[PDB]
């Protein structure tokens, strides 16, 4: 138990694929430990880890972004050639700001407003599945799922058609490089797009200026800049595409993909779905809890504080196993039992809660629950194929990196006789 704390390191393949079991030792028996691997103070059950949530200014989000690569001169030169001035914008913001932004920005994620983009996600998602239906073995990450949740993400900003085209090369992986440990090559790479983007997004924004009436996220901030001019700066604005492209996009492919492997590995429950969709909405939350996207969520302390009969020190990093709090039998009853029925699997943490709340979670939701029903209405005898299921490394977003399936199309229900 000593030695299990000593030896923690997230950086292998078994906290990837199933973390609530790696860490099934601390959330028994102890529920804080220091990781002399990372310098993190580590959490594992369900109320530790909404204690910490629950208050924004002792417990900083400073550190959610923060790679834990040695830091690169390269890097810093490249995005400084671009006039990089990326601000910490709402997932890594602290207080008082955070929440004045939160506030005026937060209208256009509301439940009412995201209903406008329904019909959006659904021809995005009916387009993909088109293109591979009829070949019998396709990879549901890359001829589907890694694409849609971008593109969605360019709809709920507003970007214009000709411009999401131009966009195309921007959407690389972003989670080594702010949740792991990326090699010194791969840090170059991704500030090289980094300090693109920027430069790409700095015309888009004048554009947006121009039709400030218009559609989407960007402009109904445009338009709440000049109602607070001393809330919402230029170079806060021209991060909010960045922000929110990294918030939408890698998040929703791995919640889809690891929600897509847990239906189809849960043979019964595929079975279920596909005889009454209705019951998509409450199986993507069950999913969510049983098979999610968040690993591990991160907070740094600004005052010594209590947690776990431990005083931490200022400044102390805190790994929060949000995959272990949402496995944690002192919250869910028969954690092990994925049951779509669960009343409150809503309360699992991939979301957050509290201050930081995921602003996103009802897109995020509708895009998973969008590309479930579409497969198990067009592709219900389809299986996963034998393969093995690799995970990239970093502290908190899990799925494989592909998920291969296989179908007989003579008999795909749109082409299966009555
Ligand atoms: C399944 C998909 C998603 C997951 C798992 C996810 C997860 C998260 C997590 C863990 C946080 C931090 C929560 C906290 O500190 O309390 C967060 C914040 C946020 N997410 Fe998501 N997200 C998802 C989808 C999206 C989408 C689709 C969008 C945009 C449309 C989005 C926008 C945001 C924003 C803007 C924040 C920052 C809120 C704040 O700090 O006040 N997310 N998300």
């Amino acid at each position: 138990v000593h030695r299990l704390a000593e030896d923690f390191d997230p950086f292998q393949d078994a906290y990837m694929a199933d973390p609530a079991q790696f860490v099934r030792w601390a959330r028994e028996q102890v529920p804080i430990f220091y990781a002399p691997k990372l310098n993190y103070w580590v959490v594992t059950r369900y109320d530790t880890i909404k204690q910490i949530f629950r208050d924004p200014v002792t417990f900083s989000p400073s550190n959610v972004l923060q790679s834990f690569a040695q830091p690169s001169a390269e890097v810093r030169q490249v995005l400084e050639r671009y006039g990089y001035a990326f601000n910490r914008t709402l997932v890594n913001e602290d207080e008082p700001m955070h929440l004045e932004r939160r506030r005026v920005l937060m209208e256009p994620f509301a439940s009412e407003h995201l209903a406008e983009h329904e019909p959006m996600v659904r021809e995005l998602v009916r387009r993909a599945v088109n293109r591979f239906i009829d070949t019998g073995r396709a990879d549901l990450v890359d001829q589907m799922i890694w694409e849609v949740p971008f593109t969605v993400a360019l709809h709920f900003l507003g970007v214009d058609d000709d411009d999401r085209e131009k966009m195309r090369r921007f959407a690389i992986a972003h989670t080594v490089n702010a949740f792991g440990r990326p090699s010194p090559e791969e840090q170059l790479a991704v500030a090289e797009t980094v300090g693109q983007f920027w430069q790409f997004c700095g015309e888009v924004l004048e554009k947006m200026r121009r039709t400030a009436d218009g559609p989407g996220w960007m402009r109904y901030s445009i338009r709440q800049q000049k109602l607070y001019p001393d809330v919402v700066t230029d170079s806060y604005l021209h991060s909010m595409m960045q922000a929110i492209i990294v918030a939408a996009h890698e998040t929703t492919v791995f919640a889809t993909t690891n929600a897509l492997k847990t239906l189809l590995e849960h043979e019964t429950v595929w079975r279920e779905i596909c005889a009454d969709p209705s019951l998509i909405p409450a199986a993507a939350e069950e999913c969510l809890r049983y098979n999610g996207p968040v690993a591990g969520w991160r907070r740094r302390t600004t005052r010594e504080v209590e947690v776990e009969g431990v005083r931490l020190p200022v400044g102390a990093n805190i790994l929060m196993v949000v995959a272990s709090a949402n496995h944690d039998s002192a919250h869910f009853d028969d954690p092990e039992f994925f049951d779509i029925g669960r009343s409150n699997a809503s309360e699992h943490l991939n979301f957050g809660y509290g201050a930081h709340q995921c602003l996103g979670r009802n897109l995020g939701r509708m895009e998973m629950q969008i590309m479930i029903e579409e497969l198990s209405r067009r592709l219900p005898h389809m299986r996963l194929a034998e393969q093995r299921f690799d995970y990239l490394h970093n502290v908190s977003f899990r799925a494989p990196r592909h998920l291969w399936v296989e179908w007989d199309p003579a008999q795909n229900p749109e082409r299966r006789d009555p």
